[PDB]
């Protein structure tokens, strides 16, 4: 149920990430996430 330490049942409970998509969750780059992507922000 707790993923890790939070709780979110779909947080991965080891390292608390996939939150939506694998890639940047707009760029579709893998190097990084969402959060690492800028694509012009
Ligand atoms: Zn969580
Ligand atoms: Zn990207």
């Amino acid at each position: 149920v707790k993923c890790f330490n939070c709780g979110k049942e779909g947080h991965t409970a080891r390292n608390h990430r996939a939150p939506r998509k694998k890639g940047c969750w707009k760029c579709g780059k893998e190097g990084h996430q969402m959060k690492d992507c800028t694509e012009r922000q």
